[PDB]
């Protein structure tokens, strides 16, 4: 049998054959009481026992989420979808063990991402047996509520303070530091790695105190805390909690009492109510994410950062080179993922006011003057290009970028890279290039399947990336071997030095994208 001993009772996994060698799994193990009833809209209260072995066996609920259905039959779309039963008992946690059985293996940690409305630890590229089996680490992953069951915010009540999910995530990090010597690994080798509002939830760990002792390093893909998305307002989460309650008619005198009639809502009627909180949205719109709760968070993000309150610890941060495209095709005019998606001028500024909805017009002709600098005046895909380029570059890389000079400011080593690869099986057109998302299956080393249809050279890719995540968890380093090796050197707020992953080569570069994101960070605030 396999059976191991936690501080919530035994639990039995099952065996995986992965490259002709056993993972041993254990999927959906409970780590926090179930959030019903009068617990909803709570901080997760810590899990006492469970009654018999527990069967680890299959993944567990998915939490409540409106799913994404845009393109039906479309795997580039569904693969994002939840794969298991949505329900609000959801709070449970994946671990996948090398076999045999480590003695003190460095953990990894993965937060998944979905703009913290969606997203499961249970999608198959998150899955974490070819990691364990190939660098023996551990991996785990939890599911955290999302949307308003996961951050209504109203902040100094215990009935709804704001950033529940990310306490989830912190009382799943506590059940690792508890019970994953159990499994054979060492709670003083643990790495937090996620992507999106995964890495925008990594990097408030890094800024959270009560998460400070529990993990070591920090990945972030594709997002971090300073994005424009990634944080509400103190007030501006209020407001949005109290249409909420107006939405599902739940306004009440006081808080308690319109928290008790939320209590009493189906999810769906809260789910569904969800999107119209806000006066007016763009395809990149997070109703309810994280706030400054002055509990997990308790000043804003950007002053924390500005003023070296928090972890001081090594991180890896990168991006990918066509962030932007994949949310073009959810609403902005005259973009397709069935045809090649030319657009003119004027449809290029029908975007930007579908993207920056109250921004003056004078900041969108600044946005379009910094971006129409062409190469090549035509080129009919000049407008289409530009386009994605600026949504990819004012909300995921000058972001990223941004709180990786600051976080190095205060000492700690810091490693950027740039992924351009797009995958030989990417279902969206060639014309999205490398998308959000898209580096995350080579992080999980799916390509080391040969059965798999991947290239050969995304094989060599895989591997690499794979080596280099888990050599970075293991020794704050992102080395692959000390010869034949490319080095990744330390990024510094002088030389802002990155790598780029692909599979021609990997170069050392310098200042990334910096006449773009010159524009984001000391222009566009002043407008
Ligand atoms: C806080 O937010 C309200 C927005 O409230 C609205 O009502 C909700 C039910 C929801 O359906 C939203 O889409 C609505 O926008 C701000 O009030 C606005 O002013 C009036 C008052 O109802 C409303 O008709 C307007 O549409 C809202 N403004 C805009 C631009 O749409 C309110 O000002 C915000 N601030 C504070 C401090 O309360
Ligand atoms: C977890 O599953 C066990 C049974 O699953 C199997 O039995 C194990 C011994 C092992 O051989 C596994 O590989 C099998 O998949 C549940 O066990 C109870 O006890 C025996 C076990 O065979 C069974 O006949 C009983 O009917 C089970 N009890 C009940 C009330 O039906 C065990 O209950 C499961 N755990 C939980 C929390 O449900
Ligand atoms: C050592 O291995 C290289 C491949 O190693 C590349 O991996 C990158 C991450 C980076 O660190 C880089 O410096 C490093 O060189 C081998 O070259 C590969 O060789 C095959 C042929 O066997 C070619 O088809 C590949 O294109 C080529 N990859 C490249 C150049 O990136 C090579 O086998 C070996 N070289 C030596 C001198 O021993
Ligand atoms: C179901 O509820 C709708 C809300 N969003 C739907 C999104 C819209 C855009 C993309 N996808 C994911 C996707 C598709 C294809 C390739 C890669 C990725 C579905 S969301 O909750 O998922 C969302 C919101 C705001 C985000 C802000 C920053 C980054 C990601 C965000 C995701
Ligand atoms: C689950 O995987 C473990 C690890 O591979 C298996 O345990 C091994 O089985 C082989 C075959 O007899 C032994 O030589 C090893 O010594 C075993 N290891 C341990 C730690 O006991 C186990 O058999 C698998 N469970 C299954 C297949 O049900
Ligand atoms: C990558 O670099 C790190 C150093 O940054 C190497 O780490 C040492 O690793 C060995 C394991 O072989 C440990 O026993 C030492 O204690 C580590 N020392 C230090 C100072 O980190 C690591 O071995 C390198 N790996 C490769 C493949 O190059
Ligand atoms: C696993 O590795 C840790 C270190 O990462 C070992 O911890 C001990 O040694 C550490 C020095 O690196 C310190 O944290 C402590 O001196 C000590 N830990 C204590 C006393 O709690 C740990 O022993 C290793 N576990 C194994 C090998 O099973
Ligand atoms: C493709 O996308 C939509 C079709 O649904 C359309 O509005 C747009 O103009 C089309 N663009 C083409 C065909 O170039
Ligand atoms: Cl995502
Ligand atoms: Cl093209």
């Amino acid at each position: 049998d396999i059976i191991i001993a936690t501080k919530n009772g035994k639990v039995r996994g099952m065996n995986l054959t992965v490259f002709g060698g056993t993972v041993t799994a254990f999927l959906g193990i409970p780590y926090a009481q179930p959030p019903l009833g009068r617990l909803r809209f709570k901080k997760p209260q810590s899990l006492t026992k469970w009654s018999d072995i527990w069967n680890a066996t299959k993944y567990a609920n998915s939490c409540c989420q409106n799913i994404d259905q845009s393109f039906p039959g479309f795997h580039g779309s569904e693969m994002w979808n939840p794969n298991t039963d949505l329900s609000e008992d959801c709070l449970y946690l994946n671990v996948w063990i090398p076999a045999p059985k480590p003695k003190n293996a460095t953990v990894l940690i993965w937060i998944y991402g979905g703009g913290f409305q969606t997203g499961t630890s249970s999608l198959h590229v998150y899955d974490g047996k070819f990691l364990a089996r190939v660098e023996r680490v551990i991996v785990v992953s939890m599911n955290y509520r999302v949307g308003a069951l996961g951050f209504l915010a109203l902040p100094g009540n215990p009935e709804a303070p704001g950033n529940m999910g990310l306490f989830d995530q912190q009382l799943a990090l506590q059940w690792v530091q508890k019970n994953i010597a159990a499994f054979g690994g060492n709670p003083k080798s643990v790495t937090l790695f996620g992507e999106s509002a995964g890495a925008a939830s990594v990097s408030l760990h890094l800024l959270s105190p009560g998460s400070h002792s529990l993990f070591t390093r920090a990945i972030l893909q594709s997002g971090s805390f300073n994005a424009p998305w990634a944080v509400t307002s103190l007030y501006e989460a209020r407001n949005r909690t109290l249409n909420l309650a107006k939405l599902t008619g739940c306004s009440r005198e006081n808080e308690t009492e319109i928290i008790k009639c939320l209590r009493n809502k189906d999810p769906q009627e809260i789910l569904l109510n969800e999107a119209f909180v806000v006066p007016y949205g763009t395809p990149l719109s997070v109703n309810f994410g994280p706030t400054v709760d002055g509990d997990f968070l308790t000043d804003m993000p950007d002053i924390l950062l500005e003023l070296g309150q928090f972890k001081k610890t090594q991180i890896l941060v990168g991006v990918n080179k066509d962030e932007g495209t994949a949310f073009l095709v959810y609403g902005a005019p005259g973009f397709s993922k069935d045809n090649n998606s030319i657009i003119t001028r004027k449809e290029f500024q029908e975007g930007l006011k579908i993207f920056f909805p109250g921004v003056s017009e004078f900041g969108k002709e600044s946005i379009l003057f910094h971006y129409t600098d062409w190469v090549d005046d035509q080129r009919p895909e000049n407008y289409r290009e530009a386009l994605g380029d600026v949504v990819g570059d004012y909300n995921f890389i000058c972001p990223a970028l941004e709180f990786t000079k600051k976080f190095s400011e205060w000492g700690n080593n810091a490693f950027f890279y740039y992924f351009e690869h797009r995958s030989s099986k990417l279902p969206w057109p060639e014309w999205m290039g490398v998308m959000h998302g898209y580096e995350i299956e080579f992080v999980f080393g799916l390509p080391l399947e040969r059965r798999d249809n991947y290239t050969k050279a995304e094989e060599i890719l895989s591997r690499s990336i794979v080596k280099r995540w888990a050599n970075f968890a293991k020794y704050g380093n992102p080395n692959e071997t000390q010869n034949n090796s490319t080095s990744w050197p330390v990024f510094k707020s002088t030389e802002q030095k990155y790598l780029t992953l692909n599979t021609e080569s990997t170069r050392i570069m310098t200042k990334l994208r910096a006449q773009q994101c010159r524009f984001w960070t000391s222009f566009f605030p002043k407008v």
